[PDB]
RNA sequence: CGAUGUCGGCUCAUCACAUCCUGGGGCUGAAGUAGGUCCCAAGGGUAUGGCUGUUCGCCAUUUAAAGUGGUACGCGAGCUG
């Protein structure tokens, strides 16, 4: 039976385009801590500052 | 390898200067206050706690600043485990 219907659409729209992605990677920044672990190793791994 | 005992903490430190603070200066994108940077300088001073066995670290609250390291990463014929 039909009748009349006030249906909608929406469109949206966007360029999407680019190429420029910066991670930062730059050294400059990104202070760098080294320290000794827990210890399970024995003598070994408590001398060695090896977790960063 | 017919023995050179090991991290951290406590204690006691001592020296180096690539100096965290105080002192003396240059430069400044230094008006002033407050800072940045570099040079000279080691005389003295150079946190208390929450969490972890932890050094470190994170956090809270300060302080003029809560320096970086060597010293069997100082110290078990001194201690703890
Ligand atoms: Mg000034
Ligand atoms: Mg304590
Ligand atoms: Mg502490
Ligand atoms: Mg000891």
């Amino acid at each position: 039976g039909g009748r009349r219907h006030t249906s909608f659409s929406s469109a949206f729209v966007y360029p999407e385009v680019d190429d420029d992605i910066d991670i930062e990677i730059n050294p400059a920044d990104l202070r760098i801590d080294v320290y000794r672990t827990s210890g399970a190793g024995g003598q070994h791994v408590n001398r060695t500052e090896s977790a960063v």
